[PDB]
């Protein structure tokens, strides 16, 4: 019955994908004890810390990468496929629970979960509420363009043969 501190920004999205911004030393508690993850994606191209990276070997979560640019260029890309293999890390439930987070989980992360909720068939006007009010005050409208503009057939094929599709609650 000990004080313990979620990381900034966190949400559940759908079943056992969450969200979350750069998880620190007082989140560890939050993502062990009661996530219980199994593995977390992270969108840094960046090494990632020694620090977690021990707490990851101290819990057995594995640690995928998907790296997706910050920047690295005048105001964006991101490309479609780091989408879909994020997509098929998520979409897995073998690797579930699972935080998907970024630098401070709103445009890298606002985006796999705005294709997230495009696989769960919602109106592009939820979608985009929902990265608005994760992403606020820098809510990029490239990310959005970058929702809208994604292809998902090929994801939507192999949710199918996998039977991954539909995310349940």
């Amino acid at each position: 019955n000990k004080e313990v501190i979620p990381p900034e920004n966190f949400s559940h999205v759908v079943g056992e994908i969450y969200r979350s911004s750069f998880p620190r030393q007082e989140n560890f508690s939050f993502l062990h004890e009661r996530l219980k993850l199994k593995s977390i994606l992270v969108l840094i191209p960046e090494e990632y810390p020694q620090e977690n990276l021990n707490f990851l070997k101290l819990t057995g979560i594995k640690l995928y990468q998907v790296g997706m640019s910050g920047n690295k260029e005048p105001f964006v890309n991101i490309p479609s496929h780091l989408l879909t293999k994020a997509l098929e890390i998520v979409l897995n439930p073998a690797n579930q629970p699972i935080l998907i987070h970024s630098n401070r989980g709103k445009h890298r992360t606002g985006c796999l979960i705005g294709c997230i909720r495009k696989l769960q068939n919602w109106s592009l006007t939820m979608i985009f509420d929902e990265y608005r009010r994760f992403a606020f005050p820098k809510a990029r409208a490239l990310d959005q363009q970058f929702i809208e503009m994604y292809d998902d057939d090929e994801i939507k094929r192999i949710a199918s043969k996998n039977n991954w599709l539909p995310l349940q609650w």
